[PDB]
């Protein structure tokens, strides 16, 4: 099969007015406004009159809660009210009514709530929005406990039972206008009565199993039957409909899964669409995310084309005004409407998802937002579509949903005098829209009827996206809120948007406070650039740039500084499909790489001379051409490395990331004093050919280090590309040398006499086997070479009773089997709390056998194959062994096409305890443990017990979880109700300890320090808090008349950057922090008393204990210290038992450290950073030990719109 002849071919040929919708996507917001300010336009005295009627309804608004006064009746603070609404609804879990008021009289009132009644409080961010009207993200139970406990023994049974019974009418009554569809049409008798008509939301969305979606399906059509049954008639205007969510009736509704969209969603639709007809009911398409819009066009096409639904006029269809793309879609719409003879029910909102939206735009680095950034953008295109819409009345019933007063006065006047039933109607929510339209509906009022959408569910339902609607009328920018603001006048409610758009100095302005995505860091740096793969113009486009890649000759040899060097030729196969040749890879002898090496080290003067400021310049020049060059990048990452266009398109630009952060850094800190190591060979594996490739290389170059570059043999051809690009953007070839070939080629880069550091990423072994070779050698300064690595992980995530289980499944689904499972960051054992185990696990294992997997050059693949049939083998060799133990195993079945590849399917595996898993298993393969919640810190310490420590996860809404599981994890990359994967530079540092790696953090502040002889203070990197273990030890040392060394502890006490705590920019919507640490237990290998204090100061400053060298003699040295510490003092004889240690401090002369450094790299377990000073360095040199390598970085990302949505916006 030629590559990429089917990549994302279009669902249908897209019709002029189809790509004026595209055209619109992300168009610049001030060209999207002065046609819509045009198109809004009014006469004067149209909008007097519409100001006065919006006076009128806000005056009757103003003129006429419950949580409030049950707030005021007991004196409750606003955690005690929240702390009640929770304990209402958990009472309210209990069926039976008699049961319920038994346990509240005789065991809640009485005393302890807890040993009676999962979190009370898992729900508690939807009822703080409820009282406060404030949104905090995630839940402080242990504040909502003390409340609970307090507001109990304060007032007893009678508050507990007010809150039951308010609980119980809002999520009854208010919430939703029912629990079933037969208890929703019984109470909307009432207002239909009143000239209301209703469409029912049965509450569905985010189907993640064929069998939820199926659940789905037929919630809905029993709810059509019960509908159109009530109808009895009444037809689609006077009588009820229904309104569905397409992500409810598939659980890949995607643009990415297009053809399995049409071929099986739509058939779907058309069915209850079928039985909306024959009841004549309006069956109404909701609106979704913005990636969804153009797709949903499609399957509305095909509906209102397809003859079996002629003669209903029922079918209704959302479009979001806060879109950019929204006249133009409303365009297509009415044509369509037109072509068709169908009288397409058109309901106008504003829209529902705007923070997801920035937060989307931002993550994806994509060139504009598809929605508005001020609020009175969205209301002036809601009026301009209203004009459109109002002038095609022949054509299409619009609806106007609205529940502001202004906008629904502007259109009132705008449709003129002549009304009837059907010309439009307008729309509010159930409990909420009804007290503005009770002064629209009837003759007495406007005689103008109203829609209400009416959700339709149990408690559970109601509350999974509760927050979410909540945010529609509760934003401080929004009307229902503003209305019920004192502080807002009546004349601030009436202005007229358009007018005020008009009349800004700059029309159509983004808004000062949301960053484009390109501008994510200021003045620091340029985000780096995606793609949108729902674009058509942008698939149409990456068609062609990936065709065209495929049929590039791409060669890698060795590029010596003296020229390309001939050596053995082979070929470079496709992993998904070996016919698939990539490219001819020429490999290096090694000879050549010993005289690369050589070249190195004769051209290393020269690059060290150029200034940092030029060498950072060759970085940015780099990263313009990576940007300029993504499609082709894109094309061969997929082919050679066997990726999919959406990881490639983000290692790309985390290979720009690299280039960028690197330049800035070194612009921030690199001076004469910072010395260049010398020749830096960088080892680089095959699963990020490019990023990883890129970030080791620029970052020792533009540490003025000359390069010798090995990529993984693997992958050659996407290397020698970069070097390439580098050496386009300024690199002398000097400076940046490649070598092919395998790991022999690494292993004679690093045994080179001239090697002065090596920056390695790959497995644990072969960092092992490099150390053990560094350990032979000394720098000319008789100071050992640096190893930078990092080496994967055991990667858990840990999900308590809390979380959302489709949020969790989405998040485990991504970071397990993204990239076939194959990133060092990869989630390998998920840890359910076992009360929700099962649910989870179903729910996971449906969601597995929705994943694509096959050759990645299609749009609608997930996972493609794995690197080699070797790597294939070692996996399914552990999967077997797992499976003939008893273990459970989940799997997808493989397509035959796979056969031409090396494909391994996604698996998911039971095991009893993390024990069972004893090795990193770098494919798509997720382990799942059970744990009860008492045994919480015990699964921490278990998690903690592999020795790794990279990246880890933990979902929950609970302060008290949060704080317990990240205070005690050890890991380096921590993320809270998200993915573990894609850490972003700069943003997630990324990089972890023990078996994980060496550090310092690569895309961090620390990185460049190791790749020069003197280490630069980074931006940022200081700290007030001094260690009392430090203050203590520099106490005893002045008590023993050490009067330097005391002056040095204080001295390092100051220098130590342990305690920096900082937040890092970045997008909105999440919180990403960087903290230091202490390493843990550092080795101390002294020769000399002072030399002790010296090591004992530094190790103590940075928060950690020590083992001191009982072969150094220097026992006497250390009497009487203060117990503090003591408590961080132990001598060690056998080094190797009294491990693992998280670094070292080595004091002598050259052949000691040699033999030290020996030593160390033959303990077990962690590679060791090990740093080493002469007794004469000791005492010459304050800085002989750098505190920067004696504490740990720690990277947390905090997914802060978890809870449903964006506080800060
Ligand atoms: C009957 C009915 C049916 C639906 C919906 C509402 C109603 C009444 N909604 C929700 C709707 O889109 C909207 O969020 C709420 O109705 C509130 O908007 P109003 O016009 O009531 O108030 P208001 O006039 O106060 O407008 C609030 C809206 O302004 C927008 N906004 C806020 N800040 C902004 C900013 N900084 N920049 C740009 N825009 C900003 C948002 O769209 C926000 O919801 C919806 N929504 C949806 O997406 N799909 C759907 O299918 C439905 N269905
Ligand atoms: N941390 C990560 O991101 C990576 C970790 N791994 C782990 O390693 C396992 C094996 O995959 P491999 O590709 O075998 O990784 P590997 O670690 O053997 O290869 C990594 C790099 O080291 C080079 N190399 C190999 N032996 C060497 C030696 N003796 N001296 C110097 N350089 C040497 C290779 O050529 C490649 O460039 C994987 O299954 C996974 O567990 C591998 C690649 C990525
Ligand atoms: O599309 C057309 O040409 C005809 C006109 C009326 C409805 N269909
Ligand atoms: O976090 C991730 O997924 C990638 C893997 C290497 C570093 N960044
Ligand atoms: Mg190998």
């Amino acid at each position: 099969p030629a590559p990429f002849a089917d990549f994302a071919p279009p669902v249908r040929p897209q019709s002029t007015l189809r790509r004026a919708i595209t055209a619109a996507y992300r168009r610049p917001e001030t060209e999207c406004l002065p046609p819509l300010v045009e198109a809004a336009t009014q006469s004067k005295e149209i909008r007097d009159a519409a100001a006065s009627t919006a006076r009128k309804l806000i005056e009757a608004l103003r003129g006429k809660s419950g949580v409030e006064g049950l707030v005021q009746e007991y004196s409750l603070s606003s955690q005690e009210g929240v702390a009640l609404m929770c304990l209402a609804e958990a009472l309210l879990r209990i069926p039976d009514t008699a049961t319920r008021d038994a346990l509240i009289r005789d065991k809640i009132a009485d005393g302890n709530w807890k040993s009676h009644l999962r979190s009370l409080f898992v729900n508690a961010a939807t009822w703080g929005l409820v009282v406060t009207g404030k949104l905090t993200s995630t839940v402080n139970d242990r504040s909502l406990a003390a409340a609970l406990t307090r507001l109990i023994s304060r007032c007893g049974e009678p508050v507990i039972r007010r809150g039951v019974d308010m609980a119980m009418r809002m999520m009854g009554e208010q919430f939703v206008t029912g629990e079933t569809i037969r208890e929703a049409l019984k109470r909307s008798k009432e207002l239909e009565e009143k000239g209301f008509s209703y469409s029912y939301d049965m509450l569905g969305e985010a189907a993640t199993t064929a069998a939820d979606a199926e659940r789905y399906y037929r919630d809905y059509e029993s709810a059509i039957h019960a509908i159109g049954k009530a109808s009895a008639g009444r037809g689609i205007y006077e009588g009820p409909g229904i309104s569905i969510k397409l992500s409810a009736l598939h659980p890949r509704y995607s643009r990415a899964q297009a053809a399995r969209v049409m071929g099986e969603l739509l058939p779907r639709v058309k069915a209850l669409a079928l039985l909306a007809k024959n009841y004549d009911i309006g069956l109404n398409i909701d609106a979704e995310e913005a990636d969804r819009l153009e797709l949903s066009l499609d399957l509305l096409e095909v509906l209102c084309l397809d003859g079996d639904l002629s003669g209903w006029n029922g079918m209704g269809f959302v479009v979001q005004a806060y879109g950019k793309r929204c006249p133009f879609v409303l365009d297509f719409i009415i044509d369509l409407a037109r072509r068709s003879g169908r009288r397409i029910m058109v309901r106008l909102v504003k829209g529902a998802y705007w923070d997801a939206e920035i937060k989307r735009a931002q993550l994806d680095g994509l060139a504009d937002f598809p929605v508005f950034t001020r609020k009175i953008h969205t209301d002036v295109s809601y009026i301009a579509c209203a004009a459109k819409l109002l002038a095609a009345t022949d054509v299409v019933f619009p609806q106007f949903a609205t529940h502001n007063a202004q906008t629904l006065a502007a259109i009132y006047h705008m449709a003129g005098k002549d009304f009837h039933v059907g010309k439009y109607e307008f729309q509010c929510l159930h409990g909420m829209g009804e007290p503005l339209y009770e002064e629209v509906v009837g003759r007495g009022k406007l005689d103008r009827p109203c829609r209400i959408y009416a959700p339709v569910g149990t408690h559970e339902t109601l509350l999974a996206y509760l927050v979410r609607r909540l945010l529609e009328n509760g934003a401080n920018s929004s009307f229902v809120h503003r209305i019920n603001d004192p502080k807002v006048s009546i004349d601030e409610l009436i202005a007229d948007p358009v007018e005020v758009v008009r009349a800004m100095p700059v029309v159509g302005a983004k808004h000062d406070r949301i960053a484009l995505p390109a501008e994510l860091f200021g003045d620091a740096r340029t985000n780096s650039a995606g793609l949108d793969l729902s674009n058509e113009e942008t698939l149409a486009s990456l068609t062609e740039a990936l065709r065209e890649s495929a049929a590039m000759k791409w060669t890698a040899l060795p590029q010596l500084a003296t020229g390309p060097a001939a050596g053995e030729t082979r070929t470079v196969l496709n992993p998904g499909d070996h016919r698939d040749v990539v490219g001819s890879v020429t490999e290096t002898s090694e000879e050549d790489a010993r005289r690369a090496v050589r070249l190195a080290a004769d051209a290393a003067p020269d690059w060290a001379a150029v200034p940092p400021s030029e060498r950072a310049a060759c970085l940015d020049r780099a990263a313009e051409l990576m940007q300029a060059r993504m499609p082709t990048l894109l094309g061969l990452i997929i082919r050679e490395a066997g990726k999919s266009a959406l990881n490639a398109i983000a290692e790309v630009r985390e290979a720009i990331d690299f280039l960028r952060y690197y330049a800035e850094q070194t612009r921030r800190t690199l001076g004469p004093g910072h010395g260049p190591l010398g020749p830096i060979v960088c080892i680089s594996p095959w699963n990020f050919p490019l990023a990883i490739f890129t970030g080791q290389i620029a970052a020792a170059l533009v540490a003025g280090n000359p390069v010798l570059a090995k990529p993984a043999e693997e992958t050659p051809l996407i290397a020698a590309e970069g070097v390439r690009i580098l050496r386009e953007a300024g690199i002398p070839a000097s400076a940046l040398q490649l070598l092919p070939g395998d790991g022999r080629v690494g292993a004679a880069l690093v045994a080179a006499a001239e090697t002065a550091g090596v920056m390695f990423t790959g497995s644990t072994e072969v960092a092992r086997l490099i150390q053990a070779q560094l350990a032979d050698r000394l720098s000319p300064a008789g100071r050992p070479i640096p190893l930078i690595a990092e080496t994967g992980g055991q990667n858990a995530m840990i999900v308590d009773s809390s979380a959302l289980a489709e949020q969790v499944v989405g998040d485990v689904i991504t970071s397990a089997f993204d990239s076939a499972g194959q990133r060092c960051s990869a989630l390998r054992v998920l840890c359910l709390q076992e009360d929700v185990a099962d649910r989870i696990l179903t729910m996971l294992k449906g969601a597995l056998h929705e994943l694509h997997i096959g050759r990645t050059d299609r749009l609608s693949v997930d996972v493609g194959p794995v690197i080699t049939s070797e790597a294939k083998d070692n996996i399914e060799k552990h999967i077997e062994r797992m499976r003939g133990l008893g273990r459970k195993v989940e799997q997808i079945g493989l397509a035959s096409e796979t056969g031409v590849g090396t494909f391994v399917p996604p698996t998911i595996i039971e095991l009893e305890k993390l024990s069972d898993l004893q090795r990193e298993v770098f494919g798509p393969v997720l382990h799942v443990i059970r744990y009860r919640r008492d045994d919480l810190d015990r699964l921490v310490d278990d998690v903690n017990a592999t020795g790794y420590g990279l990246t880890f996860g933990l979902h929950t809404r609970l302060d008290e979880t949060i704080a317990h599981v990240t205070s005690r994890i050890k890991a380096g990359n921590l993320y809270i109700n998200r993915n573990i994967i894609g850490a972003v530079v700069g943003v997630q540092p990324f990089g972890g300890r023990g078996l994980s790696g060496t550090g310092p953090k690569a895309g961090g502040p620390l990185y460049l320090g190791r790749l020069v002889t003197t280490a630069p203070v980074p931006p940022q990197h200081s700290s007030v808090h001094t260690d009392p273990v430090l203050l203590d030890f520099a106490k005893w040392l002045d008590g023993k008349g050490a009067r330097a060394e005391a002056e040095a502890a204080r001295n390092a006490g100051s220098s130590s950057a342990l305690g920096l705590d900082l937040e890092l920019p970045g997008p909105v919507g999440e919180r990403n922090l960087y903290t230091l640490h202490a390493r843990g237990r550092i080795l101390l290998v002294p020769a000399t008393e002072s030399g002790l204090y010296h090591q004992l100061a530094a190790a103590l400053a940075t928060g950690n204990s020590v083992a001191i060298d009982a072969a150094s003699g220097l026992q006497a040295s250390l009497k009487n210290l203060p117990q503090t510490v003591g408590l961080r003092v132990s001598w060690s004889k056998d080094w190797a038992a009294d491990g693992p240690f998280a670094g070292a401090l080595v004091e002598g002369d050259a052949e000691r450290i040699r033999a030290v450094n020996k030593a160390i790299a033959a303990l077990p377990g962690p590679l060791l950073l090990v740093q080493a000073a002469s007794s004469g360095e000791i005492a010459r040199n304050p800085d002989a030990y750098c505190l920067n390598w004696l504490v740990e970085e720690v990277s947390a990302s905090i997914n802060t719109a978890a809870a449903g949505g964006n506080a800060s916006l």
